């Protein structure tokens, strides 16, 4: 298939890269992994690194857009997919503190 890189933003917070594309094509849709390896190969980064936010297909056009996330290392990658582990949903405990002697 066919890409294009449409922007590529840069993100030291999380310390990933948000990068947008098109695919385009003339036959069978591509795979996300084939869109992968081919963004890989063009930003000739690592494809564990290179993520797909979700593919978005168009209605008989021939293209199909999905957002990428290229990181420096997976070791972010996981503390940054390990943020939205941690979350409540409940009243926290309280407050109290004091001694004597």
């Amino acid at each position: 298939m066919d890409i294009k890189i449409i922007k590529d933003k840069k993100n030291p917070l999380l310390n990933r890269r948000e990068l947008d594309f098109i695919v385009k094509y003339e036959g069978s849709t591509p795979s996300r992994n084939d869109v992968r390896n081919k963004l890989a190969a063009m930003l000739n980064a690592p494809l564990e690194l290179l993520v797909i936010q979700r593919i978005k297909t168009e209605y008989g056009m021939q293209e199909s857009k999905g957002y990428a996330k290229l990181y420096e290392d997976a070791d972010r990658m996981k503390q940054v997919e390990q943020e939205y582990v941690l979350k409540r949903n409940a009243v926290p405990g309280s407050e109290t503190e004091g001694e004597e002697a």
